[PDB]
């Protein structure tokens, strides 16, 4: 689909058997999850933005459907204010920027 | 143009007449650059990020030239890590997500 940027661009997700509401983020270089009990190993990680930085858990290789489109890569999980799909999964879904 | 996301999408802006470069951040509702003298009033603000909240000089209705399309709005100044163009101003310049 075309989404205009009237409005945030939320889209729902489908990650770990969890639906869950998330910004496509243009923005950020990996996606980045609101905190939830993943299984599987993970890699401490601290990554910056407007205000310092948070603590987060890397998961690599996590499946995620993104309005029916299939993804697989990097998820960061941690305190994050809001859900972002960042670079790393939009490059896999075909997304682009145009005007 | 149409603008893929396996780097990041960074562009040439023009702003109180000096080229700099900034990110296209649909993610973000706002235009913040780093510091910088910019010509007009200004009162300040507070912007909320990953990381918390920062204080920032909020200048109105800023022509801004982005790749050669003109907006003309809203642009924070203060201690962002990059340069980000928000929806504020996408908007103006016609963008949008296509995936
Ligand atoms: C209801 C809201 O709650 P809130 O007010 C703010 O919540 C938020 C709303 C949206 C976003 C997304 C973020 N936008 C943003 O910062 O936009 C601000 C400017 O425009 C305003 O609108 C939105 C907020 C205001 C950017 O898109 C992405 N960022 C990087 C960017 C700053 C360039 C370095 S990243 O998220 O830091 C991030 C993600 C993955 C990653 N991988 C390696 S680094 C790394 C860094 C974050 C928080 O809570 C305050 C405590």
């Amino acid at each position: 689909p075309q989404i205009t940027l009237w409005k945030r661009p939320l889209v729902t997700i489908k990650i770990g058997g969890q639906l869950k509401e998330a910004l496509l983020d243009t923005g950020a270089d990996d996606t980045v999850l609101e905190e939830m009990n993943l299984p599987g190993r993970w890699k401490p990680k601290m990554i910056g933005g407007i205000g310092g930085f948070i603590k987060v858990r890397q998961y690599d290789q996590i499946l995620i459907e993104i309005c029916g489109h299939k993804a697989i890569g990097t998820v960061l999980v941690g305190p994050t204010p809001v859900n972002v799909i960042g670079r790393n999964l939009l490059t896999q879904i075909g997304c682009t920027l145009n005007f």
